[PDB]
């Protein structure tokens, strides 16, 4: 079903996957790959493609560079809060949030702080549970995410998804 | 600067703004690209021309002829034809965005909201493949403002309406 547990599980899987897919290590600390069904695999392939396009948006990469490299806690929550501050929701924003969390993880890996992988995922899944889960339930599950994106629209949806993340980062940056 | 990325961003913002102002699945919404002072001036320019074009009855009759729920081939044929002489001017760009916006509005009317993203996709693909080199040689979108004075809204409208109506007539008559 469209139960809480399953939306949480799929969330954790997608995020972990994205951090695998963007990542192209403390072995005893690894979180094993959530196993993926047909449905989740299609979501994962969706996210990989939109992530690769976001990686090519230079304005967004300048903004992610500005993120407090080894102290990202306050920046994750302020960016997350701001992007959802109008009380509306869309799948582009959910994708933006997972992407950003994934880049924060990658920035920590570089800084060789691997216990942040767990911590950042924890912040993101807590945010999903507290703030997004109701909406994803009303939508009938994670499957809806696929229809936010279409086969001929990747370059175009990217602009708007990059745009929302870059905007919340700009406010975090300028407001200090 | 006026890199491909910024031309594409401003185009998406301008188009989204052209559409959003006139007029629905919320989970599918593309958030509004945020606007600086200069994009704001462009957007106000576009709203004004748009309002005038909406008053051109000949143009409204041709837009009504547009295949309501199957707009793909009409969009590309109209867009191709309008730029077929290999020249460019800002009137044509505006005509292309206006037309794409009316197509979106006609799709919303028929309750087909996934068309919002698809038509934007076609319009921005065309901007990227066909117009972007020219806008860069022009120094960016700011030049669009010089195509429109302040004392000439009824006058520039006739010619901008004329170009879009002409390409629609060719589409309609060639079948």
């Amino acid at each position: 079903p469209t139960s809480s547990e399953q939306i949480m599980k799929t969330g954790a899987l997608l995020l972990q996957g994205f951090i695998q897919d963007r990542a192209g290590e403390a072995p005893e600390l690894a979180l094993d790959p959530v196993p993926q069904d047909a449905s989740t695999k299609k979501l994962s392939e969706c996210l990989k493609r939109i992530g690769d396009e976001l990686d090519s948006n230079m304005e967004l990469q300048r903004m992610i560079a500005a993120v407090d490299t080894d102290s990202p806690r306050e920046v994750f929550f302020r960016v997350a809060a701001d992007m959802f501050s109008d009380g509306n929701f869309n799948w582009g924003r959910v994708v933006a949030l997972f992407y950003f969390a994934s880049k924060l993880v990658l920035k920590a890996l570089c800084t060789k702080v691997p216990e942040l992988i767990r911590t950042i995922m924890g912040w993101t899944l807590d945010f999903l549970r507290e703030r997004l889960l109701g909406w994803i339930q009303d939508q009938g599950g994670w499957d809806g995410l696929l229809s936010y994106f279409g086969t001929g629209t990747w370059q175009t949806v990217t602009i708007f998804v990059a745009g929302v993340l870059t905007a919340s980062l700009t406010i975090w940056k300028k407001m200090g």
